[PDB]
């Protein structure tokens, strides 16, 4: 009595693992990973390294590895493997089922990400920032903006910090292929 993550599930969660998170591609994240986030992000909106923009994302990684580690570095190593991760959003995925919230550490990195995404400050983010973004994540363009069409509604929604925060819950827990959030990192062939 409750269940596991359905082979689509797991899959969309380990591939958030292995794009995302675990940026230096050795399998498990730890801090080092996070430093690496930081370069690659400076580097695509060139940020200088002792700015403001460079320190402010800093102090907010360190909050979400802190979550993050609180949340699933079970065995205290400062290391989250894909052992560790997947247990953790087996119950992340059930306790929103029920009605909870996500867990903070990953609201403030979904928050994090659309304020990367939304360079203009207007709000909303456009077809061009989304796939400047997910394309120096190795997301081809055609899926970039395929993906982005499917999240806006062929443009009749923008893509709104809210919107983008729903999407964002929609892809980590949602068993449906045919929902909008799916596409949140790039066009899934389903
Ligand atoms: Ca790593
Ligand atoms: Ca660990
Ligand atoms: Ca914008």
């Amino acid at each position: 009595a409750a269940h596991q993550l359905s082979d689509f599930q797991r899959n969309k969660i380990l591939r958030v693992f292995n794009t995302f998170y675990d940026c230096n591609h050795d399998g498990v994240i730890e801090w080092d990973d996070f430093e690496l986030a930081i370069k690659k992000i400076c580097n695509l909106h060139s940020w200088p390294t002792d700015g403001k923009k460079h320190n402010e994302a800093r102090a907010t990684l360190k909050l979400i590895w802190d979550g993050l580690r609180k949340y699933a570095d079970e065995n205290e190593d400062e290391q989250v493997t894909k052992e560790e991760w997947l247990k953790m959003w087996a119950e992340c995925v059930k306790s929103v089922e029920k009605g909870e919230s996500l867990p903070e550490w990953l609201t403030k990195y979904m928050n994090f990400m659309f304020d990367v995404n939304d360079t203009s400050g207007d709000n909303i983010i456009d077809k061009h920032e989304y796939s400047t973004v997910y394309m120096s994540y190795g997301i081809p363009k055609s899926d970039c903006d395929a993906a982005f069409d499917t999240l806006s509604d062929g443009g009749k929604t923008m893509v709104t910090r809210e919107i983008f925060a729903r999407l964002w819950t929609e892809y980590f827990v949602s068993n449906d292929r045919g929902a909008k959030g799916n596409h949140l990192f790039g066009t899934l062939k389903l």
